[PDB]
């Protein structure tokens, strides 16, 4: 059957030569097409996307002089207020509190309305209270004079219960600077770049409008950038975020990576002690005097700067590419979707006994019937039970497709299609000859309603009894051919029904399925009678 | 060419009144419908999904209690037993071993099975063994009185080959807290949130029921949530890993973003000494005594907890729902091709001439020869070879699609289409007065096997050779039609031609292609000859 | 209206019997079908695809032998040269220069020709030089004997200013082995694993080929790797990034997920000192002397490793699958559409005027006009100004589709369509009695140019004017048909124009705007005339 792979189906079109169709049809296509064009040039869906690997090295610099009560000036250095950047992040200290000298002993616990006793009964013996860096003795003494405070276990003499110094001692911290060095790479696309590229001054500060692309910032200038006071910020502390976005486009034609910087505080600006505001820490530095094993205290108050390096990289692949195309491809069968749509909706008639009347612009519209008829066919399922009659009075067919049970099918009413007996209105019918459970079939008159009958009628003798006429309808289609008396009445009866079907019922689709009146029936049966036996009648071609 | 350009061809169609194809289409279409939807809805294909940007802020609160065997008691807090988070990580000390009073010297190395010796012939000068933290010096000395091991110089005395601690002196460290603060942002969605909001309980502790939102968490709890022993992964130490998982829709009807809070234990459960298991390092305090550069070397051990954020924010995208509409729209189509693809299986002779005897079943199905006919037109390729033959006896036609090379028509077979001389079998025909190349064509009878002759049919003599019916269709095309008498002749020999090849072809399409045989061409040729010249013959319109 | 849902609308389809058509049709398919598969194999599109969440353990080994000329040799070990892993990152400290005995006071800046002063007038109180470490009193002083320089309050003495040791001091640091312990997460796939698995042997170290899953790395393997100087990279430092590439494949039957390694220097190669080439970072060691406040400061240089571990973990998704089938459905209608645009190209009357008589190659081609016609029918909106006009002399027939505004349908000649007055060519026409407005229209002849008429033409008789005809004509449709005189005259009449329309116009498309000529018209009126009043004339359908 290699034939039958070697073929090709195409359909069958109608082409209308319509101003509105076209027009809306080109329209649609327009519009479709430039809605594509732009979602594929603006998201980038003919390039494949690779997210950014990133490495960031900082340096900053500056030294900050402090002022502490003891007053003393003292010079602090970057090794002494910062260390160098972990996990994208770097930390500066702006303010600390110092506790010197702190010994693993027994000590009066610092005097708070909880650690403030009246007698040895206000204290429980390894009593660990959460706002507590000791653990209890069970006994309370003598924190300075009068002031009786609950002993405990502990780095001794315990912290003082004190607030962050106002103004933050590395209050000149913000005149600091960090340079930032960031690596960028897109292992897919095999492209690393990064931030700082030959030919870049290195005598700059960020600015984002002067100097947007320059790697050095004061840290003033990043609290401002986000709303804050450094000043405020450096006393209890706080997380600023520097974020360095990658858009890249990795095309050599429309090459493009630099980097954008932002700044975004990451800390809550909450005031709720109990939330631990800020950002602070306990660092204990260990020495030894007189061989005892002593601590320095400081809680640490400071920045920490975060480094939020985010982005993708975009190199044009064409998978990506037929994808998009592939998902855009259906939508260019909306045009002929919505015009068939119009077409089937305004070659109803309910557009015309209703719809018209009222609003008469529309009706110009009545063209889409003509499109209908030229456009769709309509045909019904063959069923055994499908049937067809026509009446000579009546200006139409019916489809009887329903099963004919006891019920004359004159009586039987079915759908409406265009093109002797007490059921009879000819007074030419006879009763049925055939089995009663299928002769209400056959029970069928020419006419609704009494009058004439058809066989009357002059075309029906010319059209359905004319012996000449049958048989130059059998010699057509068999132009050489013998028959016996018995076959050739059969072969003119059954072209007798061939052609009253034709002629009433028009298409094949309807004669095949056609019923003869009785009247007619019986009448061209006696024109072309059998040697013996019995008419069969009406067998359903499917 | 305006009128080329505003124009709309739409598919003719056939409309089937099928229960069986009808309900199998609306099944397809829901069916395909609510998958489509329920893709969309649980995926969310309508929004554009942006990965999480995220910073992490801990605070651990909690003293232990530590007894060493020197016993003495100690108090740990936070300046002892852990540093502020760097990326993403804290470490919780649970465990040590400490060696007091490093000097960098020459020292006998702590015995074992390696460094004993018996003679000085046992060590190598300069010998890094890798089990070792000193560089021998090539000669073996006194550990301990008897006992003999190679000298190093290294940070002397050389660390004790000891066992972490059981059980581990900081094991209060599961009555530890941490209080951990999330912030996220999504800057393609331009969306910061955070992990505590206003409202939320701080006197709470994490339980993945009653407390799923409370960001403190006690590692004693994280470690039972993973199914582990804090006080046996404190001797040697571990990883373990507080995955923060934000599933976040930043639409505002549909909105919710808050975080799910999960543990996962990072290092692998290995007990094999080779692997180093556990999470355990070596931190020097250095520190000065008599004016010697001195060190106490703690071996850490502890848990590293990892913060793992990961997420996505999403919000609806139109470009991402048109692309998800766009693949799923060719779905609908495949109800179409189902049933057409039924039409066309069920259209064959084979489902009846074999399937409907076995499976009476499917006998029912015949209808679709029905769909079939009025769906399917089909045509050949109209090459210069392609030929028809209908032979009287015969009940179809015969097309010839190949060469006829030296072999007559007549007993030149070719593929089956329904509706004197040696090889003539009318005795009506006469040889073919044509080139001898092409001659076969027209060698051709009007039947296969021996008879009567077609051209003595009465049809034949009306429908092909009656001049008053050939003039008539002559005029019907040309009202007002005077030619020569060769002219005419001419005129009407081809209708001649025309009108048998449609009576016995039917269709124009196998008509043009028709070949009249030699019999019928010569009694033509009779009826209206031409004054002077030979006959053409047959010419392919294409 | 049930019986309208259960309806199945299938496309009309020309099927052809063509070599070349059916074999383009199956290579486009196989074409299409075989990339489709490609992509989706290869870009896994049946996958949804989870980014990796890793955790990153490292351990570091070796000892190294310092030179010092103080000379002195030193072992350092780990708590000497490497703190534990932070963010991925691990650091080795390669090289330093120390500074001993920091107190905060006031001394003489070291030496440059910056601080070098002849008076006191080349200093200023308080100014802070950004590459100074101290803040000038405003007095210069003594450094050594004559060398005058500007005091300064900083931690002091002064750091020397001396370029980085000539071999690094611990250049061994290349024979140092890191072992990398991976964990990995996909926690949408709920798949964790890990770089080491058992029976994995742990005596190796990495090689790209012998040994490419060992996680032990020499240092100097790596710089090599990426083809770098340890010992040169070791003086002043550097970034190195070790990559861990996850490509893994979830499903169990095709289940793989083993890391790549592999390496990147991540530190530009800057020689320019205002960049601050390398990595290094200034150290303060504090300590106590003689209840003096000290310090210890160490520029430390050594390299920072960056464990850079990355990836994606795919597992067979339905919704994925679906989507991309989807998408590339489309594609498989191109080959329809192809040769739908050869078959209207090829069907021009312009690929046979010009094209096959240059290229002879292409005429075979000619078919297309068969498929064409047997493929596509052309309608025209049925408009109020659309009239079709045929005249005898004339070989076709003329679409009049524009407004006739006082000029004779005669002259008013339009589109090209195939099949006693002035204006008057036949002298048998008579003036048009209707409105003057529409009067031009019924102004029309039989014909363009003087001669006879066509109601001379003996088939007009016949076939308009033959009562016979007419009236069995209107008994086929309705047989049993009785009526006044006038309105048997009017039946006729209108009858006639139908078949005077069909006869010349042939299909009804052209027939239902035909326009008869006058002489036909009066002809015809006269044949059957009417009782009383006066012809209405033509009335378009539409
Ligand atoms: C939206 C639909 C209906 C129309 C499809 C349009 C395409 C023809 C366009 C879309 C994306 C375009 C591509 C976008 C990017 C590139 C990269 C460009 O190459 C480079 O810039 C790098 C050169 C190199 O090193 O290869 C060459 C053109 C090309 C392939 C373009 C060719 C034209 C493409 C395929
Ligand atoms: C064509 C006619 C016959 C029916 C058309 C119905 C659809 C257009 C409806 C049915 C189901 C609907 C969906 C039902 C559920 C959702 C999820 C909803 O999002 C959520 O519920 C978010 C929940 C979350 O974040 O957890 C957004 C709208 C959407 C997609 C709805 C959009 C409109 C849909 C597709
Ligand atoms: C599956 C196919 C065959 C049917 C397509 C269904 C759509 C009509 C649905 C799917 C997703 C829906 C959308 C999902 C989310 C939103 C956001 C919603 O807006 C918000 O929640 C935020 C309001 C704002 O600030 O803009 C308004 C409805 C809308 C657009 C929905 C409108 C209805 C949509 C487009
Ligand atoms: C490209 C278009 C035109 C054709 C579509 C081809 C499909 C039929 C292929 C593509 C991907 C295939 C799938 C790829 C992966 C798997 C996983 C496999 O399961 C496993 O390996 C894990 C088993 C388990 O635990 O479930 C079973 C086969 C299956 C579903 C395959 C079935 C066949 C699929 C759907
Ligand atoms: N369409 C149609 N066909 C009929 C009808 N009655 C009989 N026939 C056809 O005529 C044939 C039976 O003819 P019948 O009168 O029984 O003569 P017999 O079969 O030789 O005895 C069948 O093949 C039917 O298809 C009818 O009412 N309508
Ligand atoms: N279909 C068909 N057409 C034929 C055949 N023989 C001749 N013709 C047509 O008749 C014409 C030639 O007629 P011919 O007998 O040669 O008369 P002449 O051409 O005037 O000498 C050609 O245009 C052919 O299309 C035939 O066997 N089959
Ligand atoms: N196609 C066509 N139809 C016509 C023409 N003239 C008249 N008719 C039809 O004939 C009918 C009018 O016939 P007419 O001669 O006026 O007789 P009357 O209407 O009874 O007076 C209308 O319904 C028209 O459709 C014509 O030139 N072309
Ligand atoms: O000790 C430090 N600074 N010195 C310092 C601190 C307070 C008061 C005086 C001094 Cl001289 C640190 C140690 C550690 C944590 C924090 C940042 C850096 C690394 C430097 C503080
Ligand atoms: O020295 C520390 N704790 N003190 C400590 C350790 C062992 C024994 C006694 C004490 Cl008092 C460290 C230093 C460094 C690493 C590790 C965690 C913190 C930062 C605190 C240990
Ligand atoms: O002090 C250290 N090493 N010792 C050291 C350094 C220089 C000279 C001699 C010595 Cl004995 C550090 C402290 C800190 C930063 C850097 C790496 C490790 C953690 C170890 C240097
Ligand atoms: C920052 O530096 C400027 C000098 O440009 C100085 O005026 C200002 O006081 C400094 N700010 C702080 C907080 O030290
Ligand atoms: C840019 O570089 C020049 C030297 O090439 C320097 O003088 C100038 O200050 C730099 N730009 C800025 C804003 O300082
Ligand atoms: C900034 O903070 C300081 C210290 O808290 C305060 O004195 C000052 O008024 C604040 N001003 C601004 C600009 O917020
Ligand atoms: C944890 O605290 C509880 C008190 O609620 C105490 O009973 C328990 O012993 C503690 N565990 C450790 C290991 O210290
Ligand atoms: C919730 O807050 C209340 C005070 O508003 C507090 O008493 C309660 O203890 C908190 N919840 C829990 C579980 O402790
Ligand atoms: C937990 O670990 C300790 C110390 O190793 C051990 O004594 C105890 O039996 C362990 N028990 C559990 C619950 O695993
Ligand atoms: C590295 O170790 C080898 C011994 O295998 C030694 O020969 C070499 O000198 C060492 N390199 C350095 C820089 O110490
Ligand atoms: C592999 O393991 C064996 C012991 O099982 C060991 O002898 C060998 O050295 C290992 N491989 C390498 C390359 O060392
Ligand atoms: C490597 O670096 C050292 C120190 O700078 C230098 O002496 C040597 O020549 C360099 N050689 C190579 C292989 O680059
Ligand atoms: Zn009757
Ligand atoms: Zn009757
Ligand atoms: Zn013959
Ligand atoms: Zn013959
Ligand atoms: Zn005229
Ligand atoms: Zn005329």
């Amino acid at each position: 059957s290699c034939s039958d792979v070697f073929q090709y189906e195409t359909n069958k079109v109608t082409r209308i030569q319509s101003m509105n169709y076209g027009t809306i049809k080109w329209f649609f296509h327009v519009i479709i097409f430039s809605y594509v064009c732009f979602a594929l040039v603006s998201d980038k869906l003919y390039q494949r996307k690779e997210p950014v690997i990133s490495s960031v090295h900082t340096k900053v610099k500056g030294i900050a002089e402090v002022k502490e009560e003891i007053l003393v000036h003292s010079v602090f250095d970057t090794a002494d207020y910062t260390f160098p950047l972990q996990g994208n992040s770097f930390f500066v200290m702006t303010n600390f509190l110092k506790t010197e000298g702190q010994e693993q002993r027994l000590c009066p616990e610092y005097p708070t309305r909880r650690t403030l006793c009246s007698s040895d009964r206000g204290c429980k013996k390894g009593w660990m209270d959460p706002q507590s860096k000791g653990i209890q003795t069970g006994r309370c003494v003598v924190y300075e004079g009068n002031q009786k405070t609950c002993e405990v276990s502990a780095w001794c003499p315990i912290e003082a219960v004190e607030e962050a110094p106002r103004p933050a001692l590395l209050n000149s911290a913000e005149n600091f600077t960090v340079l930032i060095k960031n690596n960028i790479d897109f292992p897919g696309h095999n492209y690393t770049t990064r931030n700082i590229l030959p030919g870049l001054n290195i005598t700059c500060t960020f600015h984002k409008t002067q100097n947007p692309q320059c790697p050095i910032f004061r840290l003033g200038d990043i609290f401002r950038e986000t709303g804050d006071n450094f000043s405020d910020v450096a006393i209890q502390g706080g997380i600023m975020g520097i974020e360095i976005y990658w858009d890249c486009n990795l095309d050599r034609w429309f090459h493009h990576c630099r980097p954008k910087y932002s700044f975004r505080r990451l800390d809550d600006k909450t005031t709720n002690v109990s939330l631990y505001p800020g950002y602070n820490f306990r660092y204990a530095k260990y020495y030894k005097e007189n061989n005892v094993e002593k601590r320095t205290l400081i809680k640490v108050f400071g920045i920490r700067f975060d480094i939020l390096v985010f982005g993708t990289g975009g190199k044009f692949d064409i998978i990506q590419l037929v994808v998009y195309i592939g998902s855009t491809l259906s939508y260019f069968g909306l045009a002929a979707v919505f015009i068939d749509f119009l077409i089937d909706t305004y070659s109803s008639n309910c557009c015309r006994s209703h719809i018209y009347p009222w609003c008469k612009c529309c009706q110009p519209c009545v063209v889409n019937e003509y499109y209908y008829r030229k456009k769709c066919e309509s045909i019904v399922e063959p069923k055994p039970t499908l049937k067809y009659v026509s009446f000579v009075d009546e200006s139409h067919i019916r489809m009887v497709n329903q099963q004919l049970l006891g019920r004359s099918l004159q009586d039987v009413k079915g759908q409406e299609v265009p093109r002797s007996p007490v059921w009879c209105q000819c007074g030419s019918c006879l009763p049925s000859q055939l089995p009663e459970s299928h002769r209400c079939l056959e029970e069928l008159c020419c006419r609704k309603k009494p009058g004439a009958c058809i066989t009357t009628s002059e075309l029906f003798r010319k059209l359905v009894l004319s012996r000449h006429v049958l048989q130059f309808l059998l010699l057509y289609q068999e132009p050489l051919l013998a028959l016996d008396v018995d076959s050739t009445n059969s072969r003119l009866r059954h072209c007798a029904y061939r052609c009253y079907a034709t002629w009433r019922f028009g298409s094949q689709d309807m004669a095949d399925f056609a019923i003869l009146p009785s009247c007619c029936r019986w009448r061209i049966r006696k024109e072309f009678p059998k040697s013996e036996g019995q008419y069969s009648g009406f067998k359903s071609p499917y």
